[PDB]
RNA sequence: GCGGUGGAAACUACCAAGCUGGAGUACGGUAGGGGCAGAGGGAAUUUCCGGUGGAGCGGUGAAAUGCGUAGAGAUCGGAAAGA
């Protein structure tokens, strides 16, 4: 739909699931891929390899659109946060930098008790 | 045991003067999340207002309630607030 030379990749992975987002330095989006879109449910939604498959589906599309050039965000603790990277190697698409932006809070809002498992 | 009287003067007690090592005062330093009061700061989070986008998000040992085509989550930009 919109042919993008150069843009971003924000791949959030959390301890449930992986999002992978598809967007441009104008801070736009362009197609996003989650591990739950794939077709996988709960269990295996955390997996690397659905985070795998997550992460080639959404540059399917971004070389349909014929991009080059892109920086990786990766978010979050989870699996994916190693996996999905490799997919963004193999899919043979050039890779400028790959930044961690993880949240770190500097101190504030008491976060959830322990659960008693 | 109690009372009277004659002696002794070390220890406690009393009376008079002394002495610093105890305890303080002044001086000069120095470390400190000590206390009270007044300024300022940033992450993060939540909600609200937009642009993109367009099916699941979230969650568990495995699920479901819940949130979502009235456009969620994701992402960029803005405000606001408290801790
Ligand atoms: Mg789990
Ligand atoms: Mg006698
Ligand atoms: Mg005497
Ligand atoms: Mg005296
Ligand atoms: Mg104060
Ligand atoms: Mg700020
Ligand atoms: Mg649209
Ligand atoms: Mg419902
Ligand atoms: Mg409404
Ligand atoms: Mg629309
Ligand atoms: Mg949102
Ligand atoms: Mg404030």
């Amino acid at each position: 739909a919109r042919k993008i030379p150069k843009g971003v990749i924000h791949v959030q992975a959390s301890f449930n699931n992986t999002i992978v987002t598809v967007t441009d330095v104008r801070g736009r989006v362009v197609s996003w891929a989650s591990a739950g879109t794939c077709g996988f449910r709960g269990t295996k939604r955390g997996t690397p390899f659905a985070a795998q498959t997550a992460a080639g589906n959404a540059i399917r599309t971004v070389v349909e659109q014929g991009m080059q050039r892109a920086e990786v965000m990766i978010k979050g603790p989870g699996l994916g946060r190693d996996a999905a990277l490799r997919a963004i190697r193999r899919s043979g698409i050039l890779l400028s930098f790959v930044r961690d932006v993880t949240p770190m809070p500097h101190n504030g809002c008491r976060p959830p008790k322990k659960r008693r498992v």
